[PDB]
């Protein structure tokens, strides 16, 4: 496996119960095993959906160097917030946004100035299982974050192989490819495009009716 990716496995993640409420520490490599996974171990993560005034949406497409789906395209930032002070901050969710701001610098080469915590909006959680392969998977409760921005992009080819915005014509276009085979996919991102993507995408900027920090989706 990759050296760059393989230290990230060491990062300590926040498991939590299926409420969401927090309930111990556990490393990215444990929280991604299947055989973990099986037994139920579950992990707080979120996702961003950037887009910018043009209403394009900033989609990226994983490196190969990824562990869990290598080269899949997928929504802006798919990561999770660290079991430390600042990450674990449960008040109107800012350590998800804190770690939201830190993955997407890390990721995408975006300045922590351009996307600071009140720039970065909560609107649900949604709670998936899935398999990258025999070995790792996924098993998280994700804080779906919206931003709305002109960042300005430097990123790591460590973390992605490519980039690119998207209108809501070319997103659907590029899930047909990913039907016929063509491209692959997250199945985060799958789950979330055939379910609210669109819905938010048509009210960008009337998003209130569509915030829910109560209910956790199970999808
Ligand atoms: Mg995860």
């Amino acid at each position: 496996l990759d050296k760059q990716q393989v230290q990230l496995l060491a990062e300590m993640c926040i498991l939590i119960d299926e409420n969401d409420n927090k309930i111990g520490a556990e490393t990215k490599k444990n929280c991604h095993l299947n055989e973990n996974i099986e037994k139920g171990l579950l992990h707080r993560a979120f996702s961003v959906f950037l887009f910018n005034t043009e209403n394009k949406l900033l989609l990226q497409q994983r490196s190969d160097a990824k562990i869990t789906f290598p080269g899949c395209f997928t929504n802006t930032c798919c990561s999770h917030p660290l079991s430390n002070p600042a990450e674990l901050e449960e008040s109107d969710a800012l350590g998800v946004r804190r770690a939201a701001q830190r993955r997407l610098k890390a990721e995408l080469g975006i300045p922590l100035e351009e996307v600071p915590p009140e720039e970065i909006n909560y609107l649900t959680r949604i709670h998936y299982k899935a398999q990258s392969d025999g070995i790792w998977g996924e098993h998280e409760i994700d804080y779906i974050l919206l931003v709305r921005k002109n960042v300005t992009l430097n990123p790591d080819p460590n973390e992605i192989k490519s980039y690119c915005y998207v209108s809501k014509e070319e997103l659907k276009e590029l899930l047909k490819k990913a039907a016929s085979g063509e491209i692959k996919i997250t199945p985060w991102f799958k789950i979330i495009a055939a379910t609210f993507l669109f819905k938010w995408w048509d009210n960008l900027n009337h998003l209130n009716q569509f915030v829910d920090h109560e209910k956790i989706y199970r999808m």
